[PDB]
């Protein structure tokens, strides 16, 4: 078991040589089966691990997450539970009945104050990428369903038998 | 051999520094009434030093929280009497005789450098500070026969111990 | 096993450890128009991440120099646009439309903090800029099938590797 | 061999654990005639620069405290002239002659970053010292056939040693 | 194999951790005709750069000093002159055309920051800046086939190689 | 293999990391007229390098004192002249001839910055100043025929070598 989880971390992810300002998306597959507490683990752990805040960098960058499988209504709670544990992202949305606006996502990538950026579906994920000039990565953890990536973006996917082994090898 | 029993239960619950990053971090350790005194006070020493960052460098202190059930109220309260005189200053939302509890008391005290730890009395302040702490909050448990119950929705751990001292170099 | 022929290419001839002095190094890549342009940019992104200083604490900043052949013009063109867009910054001698080759933009590219790294646009080109810099000079080559013909009095290693993937974990 | 029997007491038994924290960490040492003077100065030397802390850049100084007891007053009084004599400087609670004992001067001596350890003369003068300390005691005892009676409400470790010399590697 | 022995040739002979004083260190190499200008110039950059030291932060810079026998005068001169063009700054103790040898130029030189190592032309030179430099100097000779006759009151060492190329490996 | 006799004799008894202090080290070598000048440089400057704090940061800078015993006045002498003329200032109690032995030069080139090492003459300057020195004092021997008698109130080791030359390694 944690043989299996320490040829996954040194493989694909690579924590500690990649430290560059990217736009780095991270892909998670939310499902029913899985619990809201588990996934909020994982975006702590993307969070804490792929950005760098501090006051004494000048290229300050926050990851970019992207959940799929799930339905809207604890999509949308789990956003509501990591906004008030004082985990401030953005998501395009800056207002109610908003269009989606890449800009704010673009702002928040640069900005110290907001940790890191939500993406709500596919299509927001696609002119995201349209939008970011800088290059992006993109990291697909997943357990039954993938994700269309485009092919000219830097992808890797990895298979996790479930949810919780995905903070491991982040 | 016990170095390798210590060696699992420090690695496969507990981390080792959690990334540093200001939680509110709940210690539930099951006192007894053959467990003696001293033993718990190396326990919480061991606790509030690792578990704390009250450094004048640092802009974004934390300070664990510290809660103990299954003793009476007897040793319960001289326990915290030796504290207070070591110097190990600590709050538990009750900062003068005949007070409600003050949940606030303990959130200033979890972002003061002065204050150490956090102390809870039982499960009715726990359940009290529970909601009145916005940040996340991971809950640590430390155990040999009873084990308490905590809200779903809180990431946990719960670690069986031999023990009250073993308890010690897990954390 | 496997990864034992990627440890002993880096060990060999590359080493990033001693290779912190400010030289000339020029970096020969075969694009061989099979592979995309996707790998070509992560293995320009790796060497120019670990092969230039361009920090605000040194006073000795250097840039690696770039030279592709094997593949046409049209994804010469297509590989440069995309590095331009996503705010690598580089000069190939060519400061504007019409421009004949100016080797001094890659002397002072390679000093230049905010010209990440120096683009060769073909042999001829390459030859030109080599009677320009005056300081010592470096040529790493890495190609599948085709090498290119270095002069003699420059010291080059030559790599020869299964794909242009691996190049980027050798560097 | 005699290296593989202080390794292991040098980080089971005790251990560096817990330090750079002004604790009041007692260290009880038996000096017997048989032991000469030479070796117990090296093992003071050792405890001083280990287990005190008083440079300049830390606000929260600390010392530790000595006992010896089994010896005679003779051979006592030769060691604390020596000691003195090298600008070991250390209080015994005596700051004058035909004082009675002050153990504030101790308490002082403690947090002085220019007395480097404080010397306990016998058992009276070791239990007045632990009530007037307030601060979080440890009791380190050093030992080979007598062991002496410590308060059980104290932490308290006890290393039992073939001679002397093994105190000054242990510690 | 060529791995290993190379190891033991570096190791024992040259210990580069502890020698970072500023001592007066001559490196004699064994230029030879069939030894590339090319292979002797990476010789010289690994000499200079791992045995001088003069950075800002320091007050106390040294730089190496180098000596080549064996060859003709045509490429030791066409050797200087290409470590010249490279911004490798050298001295020799000829600071104009038909001057006579000044060793006062290499002792300028050794705490000069702005020159990098010192070449020194043959024997007679050697010799004669030998008693210039009063502090301690160690010689460290190279050699494949002919071996010099240092005076005997000097440190020195000397390494016995197959070839020019793995010199470099072992400075 | 030969090389563990220089690691055990090594980590036996003369460590640098648990040191570290402004000590009166002393360091009585056997120059017994059949090792030659040159060899006892590299052992006092390694000694000197070594045992030896004198950065403008410290505020308590110290030096090795140094004692040759079992050779002859005139090498003695030769070798004291090749140090100072290698700019390895020393002193030694006799500042002018005809002087009587001053003890007061080497404790106030103990704390000099300018003094890198002190010399000592005979046994007859080196009982005498070692009532000079207040501080703690520990004496080093490395003999190879011939032991010199230590008094038994000072911490020594004696170090039995094969010759002069393993010492360094030692130290």
């Amino acid at each position: 078991r944690k043989e299996y989880l320490r040829k996954l971390k040194e493989s694909f992810i690579r924590r500690s040589v990649n430290t560059s300002p990217y736009a780095r998306f991270f892909i998670l597959e939310f499902q029913d089966k899985t619990d809201i507490k588990t996934v909020k683990d994982c975006i702590y752990k993307i969070q804490s691990n792929w950005s760098n805040l501090s006051k004494r960098t000048d290229r300050p960058y926050s990851p970019f997450l992207l959940f799929h499988g799930t339905s809207d209504a604890n999509l949308y709670e789990l956003k509501n539970q990591l906004f008030n544990e004082d985990l401030i992202f953005t998501d395009g949305y800056p207002f109610k009945g908003s269009v989606f606006t890449p800009k704010m996502l673009i702002e928040g990538f640069s900005n110290k104050e907001i940790h890191f950026q939500f993406i709500n579906d596919i299509d927001d994920f696609n002119e995201t990428l349209n939008s970011i000039n800088i290059r992006k990565e993109v990291y697909q953890f997943y357990t039954e369903n993938c994700l269309d990536i485009p092919s000219q973006l830097p992808q890797v996917n990895i298979q996790v038998k479930d949810f919780a082994d995905i903070k491991e090898i982040v």
